[PDB]
């Protein structure tokens, strides 16, 4: 029982050609402020479904690194049709780190750059984490860059509806298999997510990628934990891999044990990477 | 007008107005309605349908399915992604899944299942013959029209180009109407793909013309891709039904589908062969798409 977007908010474009579904570049009216908006067809069988992804959104969002949420709003339809839930978010301009890969020669960031992102998605995952929320879904899509490097975690659509989505970043406890009946879910699944995103910004795309993905579904709960192909990488950003890709999830470290490896802690060139990181944004754009 | 080939849309197709979404359409030469799917394709993905235009099996039109009328690209910017246009027959009162949501108690008459089924079959029957699994069975892709005529979604369904390229390729869908062998287990590490696999998900779509959903809705998706393969073949909830359309789910949802039944076999079942009521079923399903209109 919220109030029309007429006038408040409207929407420009589809941002991630499907990636996000339903997920409009909106603007807000009276200041031209760019925003991020979720529409959603209020049925009677997602009900539920969409009153909670609010409360989500606005409890847990703010922190520097979570995309912040503004407002819910409904557009009331004609007598015929549902009604259009618009869940409104700060937007990030920069886009995804996913887009940034493939947007970079080789399709591989710098070694620091890989630390300080997944060192800002590790920060974001804290906050939630500390709040008894899991993210379940941590990929380069869902993680998101502003026009002055800020990294910021995005997606509330299955954080703890009838799609299983992309398989390549699920921990193998997510996939239900025989001696794991009811995929017992953990708040470092998200870690493991965060360890594929890392190969996947060291890689630009994600292990098993060149595989059909229910063949993946199949071989990620089987397969040893995934491997850099390269041998280039330091010593730390391995030990990071393997901290992260931990099969058994009850032997996987936690968000501050992840926070405090080598690879997170220290990091001296932060400021230059965030110039650098700043530099690769303005050199796209034109 | 040709399969083969990768056209631009101008001078042969023109978008009217919003229904990887599907948007009312036009023939630009004699203004005949259809329905275009617009998915934005990058220029690698561009040589992924040349490709799969290849992979195309032909065969003619068919009553019982909504025919594909080819695929063109809609040429953007070099840098920017353009639009992939695959171009079908229109259907103007719209899928099942709408006739059984727009009806009280979210339950269609038996002999309207045995109607809907039998046509299913029949367009289904047409693909088979022609070497070609339809892959994606469901309430929401058998269409009606203003007539009542029971049409299957066809954009391309030999070469599966609504489902290879685009961002949401590298998702697994909705699993509810999937076989048991299309979804990777310990004895199945790759998922097979026969044309039976459709005899399971037209079995799926009569029990959700019969409750309105399919079985084991009210689960997670990824529980619900984990119990298929494993849990006995699915049964309809109620007693009501006929011996006829308990025999019809069965035989449609055997677990093996080296022991399913064909399209062929499934025709001669009693309760899509035996059909009294045809005339009046037709008139009744053309009763109720008017009504819904108004
Ligand atoms: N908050 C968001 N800000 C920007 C973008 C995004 O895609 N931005 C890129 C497209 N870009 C532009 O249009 C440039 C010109 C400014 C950058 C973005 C994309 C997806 C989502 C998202 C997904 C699922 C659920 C959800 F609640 C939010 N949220 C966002
Ligand atoms: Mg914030």
């Amino acid at each position: 029982s919220l109030r029309d977007p007429a006038g408040i908010f409207e929407l420009v474009e589809v941002v991630g050609n499907g990636t996000y579904g339903q997920v409009y570049k909106g603007r807000h009216v009276k200041t031209g402020q760019l925003a991020a908006i979720k529409v959603m067809d209020v049925t009677e069988d997602e009900e539920e479904e969409i009153k909670l992804e609010i409360n989500m959104l606005k409890k847990y969002s703010h922190h520097r690194n979570i995309a912040t949420y503004y407002g819910a709003f409904i557009k009331k339809s004609p007598p015929g049709h549902d009604d259009q839930l618009w869940l409104v978010m700060e937007f990030c301009g920069a886009g995804s780190i996913t887009d940034l890969v493939k947007n970079t020669k080789g399709n591989t960031l710098k070694e620091d750059w890989i630390a300080y992102i997944s060192r800002e998605i590790l920060r974001g995952l804290a906050h939630l984490h500390i709040h008894h929320v899991i993210h379940r879904d941590i990929k380069g899509q869902n993680v998101l860059l502003t026009e002055n490097a800020e990294v910021k975690l995005v997606d509330f659509g299955v954080s703890a509806n009838t799609f299983i989505g992309t398989p390549y970043w699920m921990a193998p406890e997510v996939i239900a298999c025989d001696e794991n009946p009811d995929a017992t879910y953990d708040y470092r699944s998200d870690l493991w997510s965060c360890g594929i995103t890392a190969i996947e910004m060291a890689e630009g795309a994600p292990p098993l990628c060149d595989m059909h993905p229910m063949r993946a579904l199949f071989l990620i709960p089987r397969n040893p934990p995934p491997r850099l192909k390269s041998k280039k990488w330091s010593k730390k950003f391995f030990s990071f891999i393997e901290g992260c890709l931990v099969k058994n999830y009850m032997q996987r470290p936690s968000t501050e044990q992840l926070l405090k490896h080598p690879f997170i802690r220290d990091q001296p060139n932060e400021r230059q990477v965030r110039i650098q990181l700043k530099d690769h944004i303005d050199r796209t754009r034109k």
